[PDB]
């Protein structure tokens, strides 16, 4: 599925992220919006080391989800990769929420670091009631 903007902020907004660990609901749209699309099926597969990323935000294989075929990775998750990719993003928002809940918090993703970091987001978020 790939979520309308404000469809996403609230459906986000529901699910607890507004504030998590205290990154504001607009970083995490410009994440979504940069790593997919808002698009719950984006998938990547990374050549070099195999592993793939997953979803909705790009959650990858080799730490967060298993796949079966990311040779030596972990799941930190506990998650099949394929919950990272149902239309209902329950089970992916938890999966971030555990990304964040690690030494670099928001900035385990690359995307947001070129995209989001030190930019505006609020404009994410404009008019979606959140
Ligand atoms: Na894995």
């Amino acid at each position: 599925k790939v979520f309308e903007r404000c469809e996403l902020a609230r459906t986000l907004k529901r699910l607890g992220m507004d504030g998590y660990r205290g990154i504001s609901l607009a970083n995490w749209m410009c994440l979504a919006k940069w790593e997919s699309g808002y698009n719950t099926r984006a998938t990547n597969y990374n050549a070099g080391d195999r592993s793939t990323d997953y979803g909705i935000f790009q959650i990858n294989s080799r730490y967060w989800c298993n796949d079966g075929k990311t040779p030596g990775a972990v799941n930190a998750c506990h998650l099949s990769c394929s919950a990272l990719l149902q239309d209902n993003i329950a089970d992916a928002v938890a999966c971030a929420k555990r990304v964040v809940r690690d030494p670099q918090g928001i900035r385990a993703w690359v995307a947001w670091r070129n995209r989001c970091q030190n930019r505006n987001v609020r404009q994410y978020v404009q008019g979606c009631g959140v």
